[PDB]
């Protein structure tokens, strides 16, 4: 149906944004599974700017899970106090390190279900590791991704969130093969710069012509 063109323009718009208004963060320049997974965990409950500021010292000190597991919890907490909830985060990092060391030889598995079951890992982080580290097709769906989908596609997707399989399935089918990274990261950037939480910047949006939400305005 014509829903084919609407989906095609969405993907096209996002892929282009990845090349025209790309944001930058250190973790977007590595493919080490450990760094990507740990960074996604550190980003929770804080901001990219905060993690970016401890990134250099953190990854020089903790080069892998072995480094985390041998370090006292209080020392780890001290090292990441800046991003908050340091003690709770330290405890979680050590548990994750313990499982990866005890069960996977200290290396993150290149398998969806294996990753998803690691301590502290949810559907979004698992998607990030699979896509960013292993280059496998996966949609990194967070609340911001949901927002764009709600607005652009509307209809039966207007009120769904990432706890709805119907919404995650659509996201999955939108991910272009061979360019999962371009799509997920381009969408992350687009959602923040253009289709923002407060007053999307529709006049700068390239797909406003097919956007459901743009019609209600
Ligand atoms: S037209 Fe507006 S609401 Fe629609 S995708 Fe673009 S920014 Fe988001
Ligand atoms: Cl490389
Ligand atoms: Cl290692
Ligand atoms: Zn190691």
């Amino acid at each position: 149906d014509a829903t084919n063109k609407k989906r095609k323009v969405f993907v096209s718009t996002i892929l282009t944004f990845w090349n025209t208004d790309r944001r930058d963060f250190p973790w977007r320049h590595t493919r080490d599974p450990y760094v990507i997974l740990i960074t996604e965990i550190l980003l929770r409950r804080t901001t990219a700017g905060h993690v970016k500021k401890i990134y250099d010292k953190f990854f020089v000190k903790y080069k892998c899970f072995e480094d985390i597991l041998k370090t006292p919890k209080s020392e780890i907490a001290k090292d990441i106090k800046e991003i908050g909830l340091s003690n709770q985060r330290a405890e979680q990092l050590k548990e994750l390190a313990r499982v990866v060391i005890n069960d996977y030889g200290g290396r993150v598995p290149r398998n969806r279900k294996a990753i998803l079951d690691l301590p502290g890992v949810g559907k979004y982080t698992c998607a990030a590791v699979m896509c960013l580290a292993f280059g496998k097709k996966a949609a990194m769906v967070d609340a911001n991704f949901v927002r764009v989908i709600n607005r652009y596609f509307g209809g039966s997707y207007e009120n769904l969130n990432y706890n709805h399989k119907a919404l995650w399935e659509l996201a999955e089918t939108l991910v272009p093969g061979g360019k999962c990274r371009d799509f997920n990261l381009g969408l992350m950037d687009f959602s923040a710069i253009i289709c923002a939480p407060r007053k999307p910047k529709c006049e700068k949006c390239g797909m406003s012509k097919l956007c459901s939400y743009y019609e209600k305005c």
